[PDB]
Order: structure tokens, then C-alpha cells, then sequence
């Protein structure tokens, strides 16, 4: 850390905590997250490294991975805000509907990016979402759970945000693909439009039992081989899905449209990521510029 002046903390996430860092050196305006260990898994640190390379305007930049003291550094580029503090701010007027276009085009077009080189991010949620003045957004903090695995009990207790994950992480599915991260992504559009989280579980079966009953209950006939998935239990509640036009009024049709595509429960019908980049919902995008408070 001596190379480093710790300006303030600015997150928790749940593989480690991040801060705004200073190089005293160069001067350089960091984001230092420091990995809570023993050895430090040599496999993952190889696997992180190769993030180094991915080079794309809407993810965030990974500058460096260093493995010292019985502990893992990722060095990454600093950008303004994260979305949650951005969505907070926006509570009392709402963010603009051509710039949650916007973001979530962008976003996409970042997931498209990752995807085609087979890396999921796993972990989407506003806070790992970062915006500038420019009216650009970046995603950030890929991997990790591919390196490592799935959380359940930082070294801080921190509170997993269960809200974006999808249904079949939820099930137990042992393979994850791709469509974990568009069901996040529709997750954090319909909370950019209504200004409250779609779906805000406590608990796993909580966050389970909150998706079935706004989306019914899946079973075989909408998602082939649901009920032989390791936690289906065949006790599980039977709710009839709500009538979609309730989930995000403030949207038009396209925008409902591409939503229902982006919660889909059969990971194999939910939309890609590049698929949705040519939904009628972005005929008309641009890119705004946000008001940002800094
Ligand atoms: C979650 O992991 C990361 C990784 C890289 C990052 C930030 C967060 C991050 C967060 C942030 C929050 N408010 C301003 N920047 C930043 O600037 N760069």
C-alpha cells in the first residue's frame, strides 16, 4: 500500500473492498480493491491476468493484478460514479428514458463484447456499474467467481445483494452461461424505469419466491427440465404469472418487449446479448449526457 494514498473508501464488494487511491508516484487516480487468505489460488491469478487484455470503450479497464503478502490487488481505472449512487440521486425525478437507453445499450454492447470471448461477469448489479460525464457506462469487476467460487460469507459479513441473481443460480445449477448476466442486466433496466428493485429478496428462497410470483411459477412446459434441477423442491408455491404491463409502466411496448426477452426462465429462450443490441427498443438511441453530482 505504500505506493498508494487512500483517498476514501468507495465499496464493498462481495470478493473485497474498493478504494479511490492515488498513486504517489504518478499521481494517477486509481480504484484499488484489495482480495480478502492463505495461499491465494495461483490458478485464479492467471485467469484474472488474462482480464488484463480485454480492451473494450464500456468495460472498465483492469490495470494490474498483484498477488503480495498473503493478499490480491486489482488496480483499475477510476471512473465518476457507480449506478447505484447515480439511480439514488435520480430517485425524486427519474433518470431521462433516452439515457437508461442509452446505458443499457451500452451495457449490452460491453456484455456482447465479454461473451464472444466466453468471459461472464456473474455479479451484475448497480454498483459494480460505472458512469462518467462523457455519458458512457462501464461494467466492472468481471471473473472472480470463475476463479474463485460462489460467495455465501465475506471476510467482512458483508450483505450479498441477492436482487439480480438469476433463477437457475438460484436453483443450484452447477453450469452457469451467459444468461446469468442478461437476467441481471434486466434486473438493473427495470430498476433504472421504476425506481424501485424488481425483485428485493432477504433470503435465497425469498428472492426465488419474489420471481415466481411476478413471473409465475416456472414449470416444464416454459422451462424444460426446471423440476429435476438440484434445489427444485415440488412444495414450491404455484403463483400465476402477473400480467407484465404491471412490472414497468413507465416503459412503451419495445421496451416491455425486450424486458420480457431479457427475464426469460430457460437461460437456452432468454435473449443474447448481441440479439438484443437489434431489438426495436434501440431504433431511436443516442447518448445523452448525465447531470452528475461529484
Ligand atoms: C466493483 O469493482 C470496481 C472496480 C473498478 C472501479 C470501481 C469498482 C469504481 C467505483 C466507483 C464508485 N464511485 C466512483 N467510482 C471505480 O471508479 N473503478
Amino acid at each position: 500500500m505504500e505506493n498508494f494514498q487512500k483517498v476514501e473508501k468507495i465499496g464493498e464488494g462481495t470478493y473485497g473492498v474498493v478504494y479511490k487511491a492515488r498513486n504517489k508516484l504518478t499521481g494517477e487516480v486509481v480504484a484499488l480493491k484489495k482480495i480478502r487468505t492463505e495461499g491465494v489460488p495461483s490458478t485464479a491469478i492467471r485467469e484474472i491476468s488474462l482480464l488484463k487484455e480485454l480492451n473494450h470503450p464500456n468495460i472498465v479497464k483492469l490495470l494490474d493484478v498483484i498477488h503480495t503478502e498473503n493478499k490480491l490487488y486489482l488496480v483499475f481505472e477510476f471512473l465518476h460514479q457507480d449506478l447505484k449512487k447515480f439511480m439514488d440521486a435520480s430517485a425524486l425525478t427519474g433518470i431521462p428514458l433516452p439515457l437508461i437507453k442509452s446505458y443499457l445499450f451500452q451495457l449490452l454492447q460491453g456484455l456482447a463484447f465479454c461473451h464472444s470471448h466466453r468471459v461472464l461477469h456473474r455479479d451484475l448489479k448497480p454498483q459494480n456499474l460505472l458512469i462518467n460525464t462523457e455519458g458512457a457506462i462501464k461494467l466492472a469487476d468481471f471473473g472472480l467467481a470463475r476463479a474463485f467460487g460462489v460467495p455465501v460469507r465475506t471476510y467482512t459479513h458483508e450483505v450479498v445483494t441477492l436482487w439480480y441473481r438469476a433463477p437457475e443460480i438460484l436453483l443450484g445449477c452447477k453450469y452457469y452461461s451467459t444468461a446469468v448476466d442478461i437476467w441481471s442486466l434486466g434486473c438493473i433496466f427495470a430498476e433504472m424505469v421504476t425506481r424501485r428493485a424488481l425483485f428485493p429478496g432477504d433470503s435465497e428462497i425469498d428472492q426465488l419466491f419474489r420471481i415466481f410470483r411476478t413471473l409465475g411459477t416456472p414449470d416444464e412446459v416454459v422451462w424444460p427440465g426446471v423440476t429435476s434441477m438440484p434445489d427444485y423442491k415440488p412444495s414450491f408455491p404455484k403463483w400465476a404469472r402477473q400480467d407484465f404491463s404491471k412490472v414497468v409502466p413507465p416503459l412503451d411496448e419495445d421496451g416491455r418487449s425486450l424486458l420480457s426477452q431479457m427475464l426469460h426462465y430457460d437461460p437456452n429462450k432468454r435473449i443474447s446479448a448481441k440479439a438484443a443490441l437489434a431489438h426495436p427498443f434501440f431504433q431511436d438511441v443516442t447518448k445523452p449526457v448525465p447531470h452528475l453530482r461529484l
